[PDB]
């Protein structure tokens, strides 16, 4: 093993500097979060009077609670208390070191950290967002983006070291172009025809359906005979397609052949197969079978190594933790139900969360786990699956991904009102009123009712803006001709931006301004912010950067869009109308009512005797092919997967209770799909974005792309700037008091004992735990002051001894900073020590905060993490741009969605913190959401249409006249938004690794 052992040695050498960024950057991390809001997790809502914990509206858990102005409140007749009993089974929070480091941990893997960012917000408060934004940025995906092109660049390493039968005969070989087109047509129709199969189809509909398909099976057969007669048993057996031809209509008519229809209700379907056909028509549908038989064939060693991890850690958490998974199944079990949902007493439920584990979602079964076994066992094996998991994964990903792809006065005035224009000063206020706009539309708020005053301002500020743009866009007409106007892509942005305004004031000043279309148009008033997109140059181009990909990004989206319709079409044919569920909804929350009192629809009016059963479907089904493709997108993003996962499992038959996995085997159908649908359907993207990259950065000759000519230049000088090799020494003056200092400084010892004292004053920051003893404290307090004043001593001591020379070096002037903002706070937290009116625990914290220098210094002291913090803030231009873009766009959907669904019911994932009433909280769930985490939690409330789930006659809430939304709108809003943001951090992280690459 001597040779693995040298290439693992090699490995953990070329990630030796991206694993100690990665290490050091969380403990900074974990000491700031522990510092900012250690001990406020505990924090619980508690019965004003052996105490009672009120609990969250569709939860059994305690309900958290926050004491300033900005946290979360709590009800009437609660007191918050910071009882010691920590959130989530008491193994999350920030009250020590280690619980902040996992914390920070599972924020830089994204792992649901939606409910951490809740709860910290919740409790701490609205304004400590920035430290999730900072970690989300500077850590989640920065780190990734280092951890993978590391990958990328220890792969490319690799790579470089190293009679009557005879005249039918003549007559059947036709082969008239006629004839594939006619094939191809066929197949169309017949999936279109096979795309509308829902859940009440008339029997007509049905004897329909059924009449096409079996004439289509006649069609397919017919040929299939005509052809093979053409030739003989020793040819057209010889190709692989036309044999799987053979395989698709011997199992089309082997089907038709049973009575039972769809024995395991995937032949039915199995018929789909054949679309692969357009491949040979579509070389994108080419390239995607490619790329699949290089995943079977080319990389198939990798495949099988994949296989075997994940079968062997299903096997071994299955023998290791089934039985205490059995014994004690009640601590983590859902109230109602005996069984946890997600265990591992059985081989297929342990595979089950191992493949959840490699999906990203391992806190929640590592917790569980924890409660119903020992912590020692559970911590080794789930931390050791997912980093060898994922590590996995994403070398098989981009294995594939470079293999496959790598391999008169009317002139008078035109010519004035151009000079007009061109000027500078028009410039910067039409940048001016642009940016003021954007702005202005953050105070429409829901609060907005109790304010008229703001209503009133808003009102009169829109009203002159549209003017004031009517009257630019004509000073833009007098000026500029109308070919180059019509012909120029942003100038038709403006014009119907300004039209849609214009129409919308006309219809509010003349009547039928409450009509569905004004107001559709109304909430339109959201693009209102997109005008500056061209009014600024960096925006400008990164999204002609974009644009200029538009043709790719569609092409693989159609491929994508049939590759999906596959399998919503079997999904549809396997679980349609099947979802429908009996609940008991008593007060606020509901448990389907057991199978011996209820067992059928018919049933929910029999035992209708309380009037609390409601039979209800799941909010995501998939009952026809659009909710096929809204479920497909939920399992895509890995978001709102589990619901659905129980429903399809827990279904017997139309009109019939669900029953606890009836259908256990069911699990393996968005296993697959996953697979399928997920690995691959994204490989293709990337690959196809990176050559279209690619090809536009060679062929304009134009690289750093997403950058100005004065971003160059600055790009230009900071490059110089970072590689400097000459520098001038300082002279060593004749006076032996300094001359004495100078010798001591210049002994290669000053810098290890600087370091070994940074080092001490980490561990004595990290030291530092909730409720302390008060030795501790003191002692703690003692260190503190012996560190900074011993730091303070010898930056001065230095300074003096290079007189005006200290400044010269670069980090020397940080040193300082850092040192004196160490005596600031220790003398500004000296002087609160007294009365000093009132104060607050959170501003000592704060305050506090200015120690992190002295950790910060050891950077300088670094091998290659100031080379990455280089590269860093070298991209930082380009960051810029697309931030600024990214920033755009969350504006755009923050208005939108704070103009839709300020009137919903607070669901499971909607709260009073995380609604869309006010732009704070609509800010907060667009950021959230950036990551598509917690995005079906936000849609289910609004995907409501009805009782129980609702009030349609509630009073007010005219939105659609209750306190629900509408799924057209909220199914397109939200998968738009994750679209274009997933293509913008794609962008970003295209930016990083080739500013890393050079
Ligand atoms: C959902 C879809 C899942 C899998 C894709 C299967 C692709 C089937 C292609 C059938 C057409 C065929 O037959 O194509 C033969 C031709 C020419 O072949 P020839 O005449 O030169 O010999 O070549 C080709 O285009 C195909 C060559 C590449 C094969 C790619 C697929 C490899 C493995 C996929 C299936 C694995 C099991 C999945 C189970 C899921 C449940
Ligand atoms: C992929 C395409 C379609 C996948 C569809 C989902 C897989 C199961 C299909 C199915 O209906 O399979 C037959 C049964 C279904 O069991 P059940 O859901 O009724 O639960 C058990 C309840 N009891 C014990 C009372 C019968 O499962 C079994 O025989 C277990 C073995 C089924 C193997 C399915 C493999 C599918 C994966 C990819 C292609 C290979
Ligand atoms: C953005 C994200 C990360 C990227 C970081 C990139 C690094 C930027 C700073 C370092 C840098 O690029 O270098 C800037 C210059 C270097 O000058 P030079 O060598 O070119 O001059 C040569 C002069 N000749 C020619 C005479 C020899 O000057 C310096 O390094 C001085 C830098 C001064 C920084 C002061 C910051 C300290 C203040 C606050 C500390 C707060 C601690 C608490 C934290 C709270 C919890 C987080
Ligand atoms: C092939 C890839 C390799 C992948 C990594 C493999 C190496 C890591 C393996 C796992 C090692 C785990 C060691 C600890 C084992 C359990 C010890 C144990 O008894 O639990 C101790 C605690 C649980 O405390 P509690 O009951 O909540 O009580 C609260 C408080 N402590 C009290 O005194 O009342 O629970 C803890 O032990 C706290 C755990 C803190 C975790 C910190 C974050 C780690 C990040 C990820 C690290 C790996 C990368
Ligand atoms: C990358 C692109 C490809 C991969 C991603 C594709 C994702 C597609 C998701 C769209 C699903 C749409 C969907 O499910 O429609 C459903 C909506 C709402 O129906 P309803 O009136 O409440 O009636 C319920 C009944 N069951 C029914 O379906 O009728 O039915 C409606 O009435 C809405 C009509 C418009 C739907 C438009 C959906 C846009 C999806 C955009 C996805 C890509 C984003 C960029
Ligand atoms: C959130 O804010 C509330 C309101 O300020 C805090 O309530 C207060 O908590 C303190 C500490 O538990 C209570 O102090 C004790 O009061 C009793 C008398 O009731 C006294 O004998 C003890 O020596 C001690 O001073 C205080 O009474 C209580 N006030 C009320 C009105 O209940 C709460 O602690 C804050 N929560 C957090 C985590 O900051
Ligand atoms: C919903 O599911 C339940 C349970 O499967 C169905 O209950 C069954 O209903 C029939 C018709 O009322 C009952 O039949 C009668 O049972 C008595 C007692 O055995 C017998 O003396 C009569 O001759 C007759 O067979 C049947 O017993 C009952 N099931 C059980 C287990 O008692 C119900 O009909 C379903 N509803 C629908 C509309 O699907
Ligand atoms: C069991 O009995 C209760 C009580 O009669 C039934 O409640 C009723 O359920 C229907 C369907 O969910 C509700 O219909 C809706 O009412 C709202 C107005 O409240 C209306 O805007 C909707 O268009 C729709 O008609 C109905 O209001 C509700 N009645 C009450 C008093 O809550 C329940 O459906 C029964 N369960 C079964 C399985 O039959
Ligand atoms: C992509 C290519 C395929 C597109 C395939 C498009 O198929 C559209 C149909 O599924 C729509 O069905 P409906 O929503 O009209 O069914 C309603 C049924 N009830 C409510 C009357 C019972
Ligand atoms: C043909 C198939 C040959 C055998 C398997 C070929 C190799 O399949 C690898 C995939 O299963 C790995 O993906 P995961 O299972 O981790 O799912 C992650 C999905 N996202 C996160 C990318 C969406
Ligand atoms: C990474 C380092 C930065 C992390 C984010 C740091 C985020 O700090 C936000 C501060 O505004 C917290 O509030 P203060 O303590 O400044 O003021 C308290 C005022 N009230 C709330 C009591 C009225
Ligand atoms: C361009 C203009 C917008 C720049 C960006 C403004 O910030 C946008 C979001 O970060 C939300 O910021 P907030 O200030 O709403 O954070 C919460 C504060 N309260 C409401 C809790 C006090
Ligand atoms: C279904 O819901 C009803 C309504 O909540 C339950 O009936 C009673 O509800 C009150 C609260 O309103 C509880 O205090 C009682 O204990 C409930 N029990 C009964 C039978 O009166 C009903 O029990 C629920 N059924 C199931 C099976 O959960
Ligand atoms: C870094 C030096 C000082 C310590 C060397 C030991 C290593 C293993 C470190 C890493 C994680 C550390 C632990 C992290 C958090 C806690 C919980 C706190 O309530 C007491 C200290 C304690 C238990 C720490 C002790 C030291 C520790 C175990
Ligand atoms: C029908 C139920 C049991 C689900 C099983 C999966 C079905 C639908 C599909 C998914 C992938 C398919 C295979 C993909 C590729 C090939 C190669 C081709 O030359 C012959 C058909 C064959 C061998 C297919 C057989 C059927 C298959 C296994
Ligand atoms: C609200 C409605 C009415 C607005 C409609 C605006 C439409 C007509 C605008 C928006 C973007 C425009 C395109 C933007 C850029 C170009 C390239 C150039 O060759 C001129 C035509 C062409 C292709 C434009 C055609 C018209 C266009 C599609």
């Amino acid at each position: 093993l001597k040779v693995i052992v040298g290439a693992l040695i090699h490995s953990v050498k070329k990630l030796a500097d991206v694993t100690i960024l990665t290490i050091f950057c969380l403990s900074v991390f974990a000491l700031v979060g522990l510092q900012l809001f250690k001990g406020n997790l505990k924090n619980k809502c508690v019965k004003n009077d052996p105490d009672i914990y009120i609990n969250k509206r569709g939860t059994s858990d305690p309900l958290l609670c926050g004491n300033g102005s900005d946290s979360g409140h709590c009800p009437d007749g609660y007191i918050c208390l910071k009882t010691s009993d920590n959130p989530d089974f008491n193994y999350t929070s920030f009250d020590s070191f280690a619980w902040a480091f996992l914390s920070l941990f599972r924020l830089m893997t994204q792992d649901s950290w939606e409910r951490l960012y809740q709860q910290t917000l919740r409790t701490s408060g609205k304004i400590y967002m920035i430290f999730f934004v900072l970690v989300i940025f500077l850590g989640s995906f920065y780190l990734v983006n280092l951890i993978l092109a590391v990958v990328t660049m220890a792969y490319e390493e690799q790579n470089q070291a190293t009679w009557v039968k005879l005249k039918t005969i003549l007559f059947g070989l036709v082969t008239d172009p006629f004839a594939e087109l006619t094939i191809t047509l066929c197949i169309v129709v017949n999936t279109i025809f096979m795309a509308m199969e829902h859940h009440g189809m008339s029997p007509t509909f049905e004897a329909m359906l059924q009449i096409g398909n079996i004439v289509f099976t006649i069609f397919f057969t017919a040929e299939m005979v005509f052809k093979i007669i053409a030739f003989d048993p020793y040819y057209y057996f010889q190709k692989k397609w036309n044999i799987f031809d053979c395989i698709i209509v011997t199992v089309s008519l082997l089907e038709l052949g049973v009575a039972k229809k769809g024995s395991l209700s995937v032949l039915r379907s199995f018929r789909l197969l054949r679309v692969f056909k357009l491949a040979k028509s579509w070389p994108t549908l080419n390239t995607l079978i490619k790329i699949i038989g290089n995943s079977v064939g080319a990389l198939g060693n990798l495949t099988i190594i994949l296989a075997i991890i994940v079968f062997v850690f299903a096997l071994v958490g299955k023998q290791l933790l089934g039985e205490n998974y059995r014994n004690n199944r009640k601590n983590i079990s859902a109230p109602h139900e005996d069984w946890p949902r997600w265990h591992m007493h059985d081989f297929f439920h342990s595979f089950l969360i191992v493949f959840r584990i490699l999906c990203g979602e391992w806190i929640e079964n590592m917790w569980a786990c924890m409660e119903v076994g020992q912590k020692s066992i559970c911590l080794i094996l789930f931390l050791t699956v997912m980093v060898l998991g994922n590590l996995v994964v994403l070398n098989l990903f981009i294995a594939l991904l470079l293999n496959s792809f790598s391999a008169d006065v009317g002139w008078q005035v035109r010519k004035t009102c151009y000079r007009i224009v061109e000027h500078s000063w028009f410039e910067s206020f039409i940048i001016f009123m642009i940016l003021l706009s954007s702005g202005s539309l953050a105070f429409e708020d829901y609060y907005l009712d109790q304010k008229p005053t703001v209503k009133a301002l808003l009102e009169y500020t829109d009203r002159v803006f549209t003017f004031i743009f009517v009257f630019e866009m004509l000073l833009k007409w007098v000026a500029y001709g109308f070919k180059k106007y019509f012909t120029n892509a942003w100038c038709w942005l403006d014009f119907l931006i300004v039209n849609i305004s214009l129409i919308s004031l006309t219809a509010k000043i003349l009547e039928y301004s409450e009509v569905a279309p004004i107001k559709a148009l109304r909430t339109l008033r959201a693009l209102r912010p997109l005008r500056a997109l061209s009014r600024f140059e960096g925006m400008r181009v990164v999204v002609d950067a974009l644009v200029g990909a538009i043709p790719s990004i569609m092409n693989v989206l159609l491929v994508c869009l049939i590759f999906w319709l596959i399998f919503s079409i079997m999904g549809v044919n396997l679980f349609a109308g099947k979802f429908w569920r009996c609940i008991n909804y008593t007060d606020g929350e509901f448990s389907l009512v057991p199978l011996s009192i209820v067992n059928n629809k018919s049933d929910c009016k029999i035992q209708n005797s309380t009037g609390s059963f409601f039979w209800v479907n799941v909010k995501v089904n998939f009952d026809n092919v659009a909710m096929g493709y809204l479920a497909l997108l939920q399992v895509a993003t890995f978001k709102g997967w589990m619901d659905i996962m129980y429903a399809a499992v827990d279904s017997r038959e139309v009109n019939m209770q669900p029953k606890w996995e009836d259908n256990v085997y069911m699990y393996l159908y968005f296993v697959i799909f996953i697979i399928f649908g997920g690995f691959f359907t994204l490989n293709l993207f990337v690959g196809v974005i990176i050559d279209n990259f690619n090809q536009q950065k060679k062929k304009l000759g134009g690289q750093d792309i997403f950058m100005t000519e004065e971003q160059k230049k600055y790009y230009n000088a900071m490059k110089k700037l970072g590689s400097k090799k000459p520098q001038k020494p300082i002279p060593r003056p004749l006076n032996k008091f300094q001359g004495f200092v100078f010798d001591i400084v210049t002994r290669q010892a000053f810098d290890i004992t600087i370091m070994v004292l940074i080092c001490l004053n980490m561990i004595t920051m990290m030291v530092e735990t909730d409720d302390q003893s008060e030795e501790k404290t003191k002692i703690l307090g003692k260190i503190n002051q012996f560190f900074v004043a011993v730091f303070t001593g010898e930056c001065v001591m230095k300074m003096f001894a290079l007189r005006q020379y200290y400044f010269t070096n670069g980090w020397n002037v940080f040193d300082f900073i850092v040192v004196v903002l160490s005596i600031a706070s220790l003398i500004f937290s000296a002087i609160l020590k007294s009365l000093q009116s009132y104060f607050s625990p959170t501003l000592f914290r704060v305050i506090r905060l200015a120690r992190i220098g002295r950790i910060l210094r050891l950077i300088r002291a670094a091998k290659g993490i100031r080379t990455l913090l280089f590269a860093l803030m070298m991209s930082l231009p380009a960051l810029f741009n697309i931030g600024l873009l990214l920033f755009l766009v969350m504006f755009i959907y923050s208005i939108f969605g704070m103009s839709s669904f300020p009137h919903v019911r607070w669901e499971a994932g909607i709260d009073d913190m995380f609604n869309f009433q006010t732009f704070a909280n609509s800010m907060l769930c667009l950021f959230q959401i950036t990551t598509s985490a917690g995005w079906d939690g936000l849609l289910s409330p609004i995907l409501n249409t009805g009782p129980p789930y609702c009030d349609p006659n509630l009073p007010n809430s005219n939105g659609t006249r209750g306190d629900c939304g509408s799924p057209a709108v909220g199914i397109i809003f939200f998968t738009t938004y994750i679209i274009i943001s997933f293509l913008i951090v794609v962008n970003m992280y295209i930016a990083v690794i080739l500013e890393n690459f050079n």
